[PDB]
């Protein structure tokens, strides 16, 4: 029935999640539980027991994600640089003092702006691997940033470029998010890769 | 083994919280859900299927969430129209035009604050069954707002306050937050109950 449906998919669903993570279990003892609890019956386990395990499953969570956290950032690195020397010797790529890598798709003919300067623009960051985290396409509007607000390696960047060109940048993890990065589809040290057009500058 | 004693706990755990909240279901379509995903076996049900199953839940989720709030609107504006009429009548308790109450604890005679003055204060915020919210006890430090900048409740009543006094004030649910309400212990027309000394007043 509509129930027997149900049911499976929120299981379904659950269940993968725990083995994806860590959670090695035994669903015979964990629907046990799970039956204890709707027939409001009596639990095998004292209210302090169960949260004292779950506290101390938690704390061994967390110990286990700065596991993968603190090895993705080391495997990160790595593919960061092999990314960038690859792509140093690449046909129009430029390699700046700061490690930023630029290469010009059209160059334009305003203005350089200043550090204090408001600048327009659109763009899209993506990662090695493509994946956009990023863009003024989805939004469909230009985006404006005051030059000094902005990453390192776009406030490198932007200081180069003419009002009015499109460049596409390679940014070293520390020009851009670092070893930290808790956030989006950025890891920690992700070094990035963006294709920005500077519309114009705004020396307010 | 430790591992069966985990399991149990976590499933204890969630058991607990579906029953309590709607998700009427069978553990064992659910526990045969889990195995598959584990085992990394092929799903009785196509990422679609169960994906299209489970937005509908939650959507009939959202619909019983709402359900009991505006359920429980409607309960606590009842409860809180019971106290404040059970209280008018109480020793020392003071009716204003807006329905706010007070009962002063104690006077002081220091000035009264105006609309835009800063005031500092040490206050316990209750619910009407005595579920402190708010209070400065725990932090061991005096709170400074600008008089307007509170709920309508404290407005009223500080406009009133010889600084030094210390008053125990009984707020309208629209005095306080209103009907609106996702927020702490404070739900929907709560009606609050506060004891508040004004220290002094900063006419900034
Ligand atoms: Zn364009
Ligand atoms: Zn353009
Ligand atoms: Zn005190
Ligand atoms: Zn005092």
């Amino acid at each position: 029935t509509d129930k027997d449906k149900l049911s499976y998919s929120i299981g379904a669903d659950l269940g993968k999640n725990f083995k994806n993570q860590g959670i090695d279990v035994n669903p015979e003892a964990m629907a046990k539980g799970m039956q204890d609890a709707m027939s409001g019956a009596q639990l095998a386990l004292t209210e302090q027991q169960m949260k004292d395990v779950l506290n101390k499953f938690q704390k061994d969570l967390m110990a286990k994600r700065t596991a993968e956290f603190n090895k993705k950032a080391d495997e990160n690195k790595v593919k960061g640089e092999a990314f960038l020397t690859e792509n140093k010797n690449k046909p129009g790529v430029v390699v700046l003092p700061s490690g930023l890598q630029y290469k010009v798709i059209n160059s334009g003919n305003g203005v350089k702006p200043g550090k204090s300067d408001t600048v327009t623009v659109e763009y899209t960051g993506r990662l090695i691997d493509g994946t956009v985290f990023d863009s003024t396409e989805k939004t469909g509007k230009p985006a404006t940033f005051q030059v000094s607000q902005v990453i390192p390696g776009w406030t490198e960047a932007l200081q180069l470029m003419p009002a009015g060109s499109t460049w596409e940048i390679y940014v070293p993890s520390g020009l851009a998010y670092g070893p930290r990065s808790v956030g989006g589809p950025i890891g920690p040290n992700e070094t990035l890769i963006f294709k920005i057009h500077l519309i114009s500058v705004k020396k307010s």
